[PDB]
């Protein structure tokens, strides 16, 4: 399963007008974790990526 690119994560969050905190809450994660995902510091678990897409579309 492919992890999303950081730019894809940011684009998907911006598409639904969510703050980083709101996105993190949607996937039961911390704000710092979402920031690390968008910075490329950590890879986003593909299941959490799927959850985010399911809950925002």
């Amino acid at each position: 399963s492919a992890t999303p690119d950081p730019a894809e994560i940011l684009t998907a969050r911006k598409a639904v007008g969510l703050s980083q905190t709101a996105a993190a809450a949607l996937v039961h994660s911390s704000l710092r974790t979402w920031q690390q995902w968008e910075a490329g510091d950590r890879r986003m678990h593909p299941g959490l990526w799927e959850l985010f897409l399911l809950k925002t579309q």
